[PDB]
């Protein structure tokens, strides 16, 4: 390691000088840079006696001694240097060079320090076998109340692995200490330990080093719990950010009989953001509000990320880490007791996961880490260096899904969040994600491959390993590998936003309904007239609307209603995003696209009348589940040349039972003959082969049966 960071002595010295050494790689920042560069550095964990960013004294001045070479001594003593007290142990210097003006800069670099002084002297790392075999070695084991085993899995893509661990925790002050080295197992690629005499929360992190890669705190992967600075204000201040793992070695969540989701093959799933669904934003104020969502007569209710995000206001798609769940939202226990009142109340959970990418807090990042680029490593396992989907770049933490590491992490994962939640199916964010293909836009990301749909085979296979009812959902919108995976048995949103946002509004412009019936699998495909991710239906009315559909709040209910009867009629998996059944007509860009937006349940009041369309027409695929059957016939005509004299829809069953539906969706009432036999106004006795005059925005439902 001549590139980067020289210390002389090779070993730093405490209580002696230090000659820092600072050579420009080739293709970095300072390669030919020709002026002097400034140190920005300080001891342990907290940079203690760092400067003020940019100060310029001679005291932090690197001299420019060869070409793309500088070097500085901090006279004295490295202890004088950052006026550090003589009985504070000095363990670690923080290093950053960058230029006069302090914007080109390198990124957070640690290297270790002997302090003899105060009996911290380094021993030689010791090789030790695991002493224990099975899946899951890596991560945390508790042996008693007292004793916890430590596996930190520690081998990069070129087969190297770094020079000493130590655990820092609340049991030592958070010093590194001799005595709190992890042993070495070069067969499993592990540092372990076995923490003994705790005395219950134990907080810890690890502090990793090599010679070429300098220091690095990190917390567990596999942690059930974390404190984040920034957010908890227990965090301890002799840990550094972001994340310690908390371990109680606890009151264990007591389970209310067995749960089966209803209508398990073409289920209605309430999309749910626990941050903006009540004023409370958690799973408190979330279980207030299962009674309503039980009433509305959902099968499921699908959960945005709630796996450990930066910070604690986000949709949650930057996942710090994948086994604790975020405690904005709730503790462990809090999840659980959500879960399972979920199910007493007949609703299943589905959790949305972000495989993806990651963040910068997550182990694996910390783990291999360019201090220059201030991203991955190339000899990073489990991410890329550089997204090869140029096009969609959500963090610097690409997952590479062709490696093994990264492969095993998510099934594990996948497995975890299946036995400890009870959950009940997943859905896969950004799943075109899943490629190592060098791309840079939409046309060749979107192309096939293999790679990608043989990996998402991968983890569907390891869901249904687990539990064989469990549905599995991908975020996908790659039309060929839909297909292919769709016969697997994986389903895939389907997006008619568009469709229903023209409908809405009054325009037959684009407003076609037909991609939300596949006529290959209808119950693969998960039909949404709104999601997350688009603007609300009732939003785009206020905006653009046709006529009185942009004013007339009672005839955008009437649209919004025939629109709702065009979508809960029609076969197979459906979704709806919160407050959709209530008209929320808040512009997804209000407060920015991602930003917290303004709680509305007074609205479940002044748009009853839509409420009770959604819960009526939702509740009919309880009470005639027969007739959604993907065996019933199904037919349509909700083309571009189905609007002056309305849409229509059939449903069929095998049994004889029938649902027939007419929608107006035009500015002027329109005169319908009711097709021929005995029909029932099902959400309020009716003769067919009758004309009937059908007010502009309104439907008809029919059926050949009473109640
Ligand atoms: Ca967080
Ligand atoms: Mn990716």
């Amino acid at each position: 390691l001549h590139d980067g960071f020289n210390f002389d002595p090779a070993i730093p010295k405490a209580d002696e000088p230090l000659t820092i050494t600072f050579k420009a790689p080739e293709g970095s920042n300072f390669y030919g840079y020709a002026d002097d560069l400034y140190l920005h550095s300080g001891t342990g964990a907290n940079w203690t006696g760092a400067p003020t960013w940019g100060d310029n004294q001679n005291k932090y001045r690197l001299k420019k001694t060869k070409d793309n070479v500088w070097s500085i001594t901090l006279s004295s003593s490295i202890r004088h240097f950052y006026s550090v007290a003589p009985s504070t142990p000095l363990q670690t210097i923080n290093l950053i060079v960058r230029d006069a003006e302090g914007s080109q800069q390198t990124y957070d670099y640690a290297t270790l320090v002997e302090d003899s002084q105060n009996g911290f002297i380094w021993e030689e790392p010791q090789k030790a076998p695991l002493p224990i075999s099975g899946e899951e070695k890596e991560g945390i084991h508790i042996h008693s109340a007292t004793s916890i085993m430590l596996v930190l899995y520690d081998k990069d893509s070129q087969g190297g692995h770094k020079d000493c661990v130590f655990v820092t925790g609340n049991f030592n002050n958070w010093k590194l200490d001799s005595r709190y080295m992890m042993k070495y197992d070069e067969t499993n690629h592990c540092w372990w330990i076995t923490l003994e005499e705790l005395t219950g929360e134990t907080q810890f992190q690890y502090f990793v080093y090599s010679a070429s890669d300098g220091g690095t705190y990190l917390c567990d992967p596999y942690c059930e719990q974390a404190l984040e600075k920034g957010v908890d204000t227990n965090f301890p201040t002799g840990a550094q950010a972001p994340y310690v793992s908390v371990v109680s070695t606890p009151q264990p969540y007591q389970w209310s009989g067995e749960f089966e989701m209803k209508n398990k093959e073409n289920p209605v799933i309430y999309e749910l953001l626990l941050r903006d669904f009540t004023s409370s934003g958690n799973l408190a104020g979330a279980m207030e509000k299962l009674p309503y969502l039980k009433e509305l007569g959902i099968d499921a209710i699908e959960l945005m990320p709630v796996q450990e995000f930066a910070g604690n206001d986000s949709w949650g798609y930057n996942t710090g880490l994948y086994f604790a769940l975020d405690a904005s939202y709730g503790t462990q226990n809090e999840y659980k007791a959500f879960i399972d009142a979920c199910h007493q109340n007949g609703i299943a959970v589905i959790f949305d996961v972000v495989y993806n990418h990651t963040n910068n807090d997550n182990p694996f990042a910390r783990m291999y880490w360019d201090t220059f680029n201030n991203r991955p490593s190339t000899k990073n396992p489990w991410l890329n260096a550089v997204t090869p989907h140029q096009k969609y770049v959500f963090s610097p933490d690409d997952f590479n899904h062709t490696s093994e590491q990264t492969k095993a992490f998510v099934k594990r994962n996948l497995k975890y969040l299946l036995d400890t939640y009870h959950i009940d199916g997943f859905r896969f964010d950004f799943t075109k994600g899943f490629t190592q293909k060098q791309t840079t836009g939409d046309d060749d990301l979107a192309a096939t491959d293999p790679a990608r749909v043989s990996v998402l085979k991968e983890y569907y296979e390891a869901v249904k390993a687990v539990k064989e009812d469990a549905m599995v959902t991908m975020e996908h919108f790659c039309a060929n590998e839909e297909t292919t995976l769709a016969t697997e048995g994986i389903h895939f949103w389907r997006n008619m936003n568009h469709s229903y946002c023209q409908s809405a509004m009054g325009w037959k412009d684009n407003s076609d309904f037909s991609g939300l019936y596949d006529t290959t699998r209808p119950n693969q495909f998960v039909g949404y007239m709104e999601s997350h991710d688009e603007e609300r239906c009732a939003y785009k009315q206020i905006e653009y609307g046709n006529g009185a559909l942009k004013t007339n709040l009672s005839e955008r209910l009437k649209q919004l209603s025939s629109n709702a009867a065009f979508f809960f009629t029609v076969p197979g998996p459906k979704m709806l995003w919160q407050f959709g059944e209530m008209g929320y007509d808040i512009s997804i860009d209000e407060n920015g696209r991602t930003g917290k937006k303004p709680v509305l349940w007074e609205y479940q009041t002044e748009r009853k009348s839509l409420v009770d369309i959604y819960t009526k027409l939702i509740t009919l695929r309880t009470t005639h589940s027969d007739l959604f059957n993907a065996s019933s016939q199904f037919t349509w005509k909700v083309s571009y040349n189905d609007w002056d004299n309305g849409r229509t829809l059939t449903l069929k069953a095998v049994n004889g039972k029938q649902l027939h539906v007419y929608a107006n969706f035009t500015n002027a009432s329109i005169d319908y003959t009711i097709p021929e036999g005995t029909w029932y106004l099902y959400l309020e006795p009716v003769e067919g082969e009758k004309k009937i005059s059908v007010p502009a925005h309104e439907f008809r439902l029919y059926t050949n049966f009473a109640e």
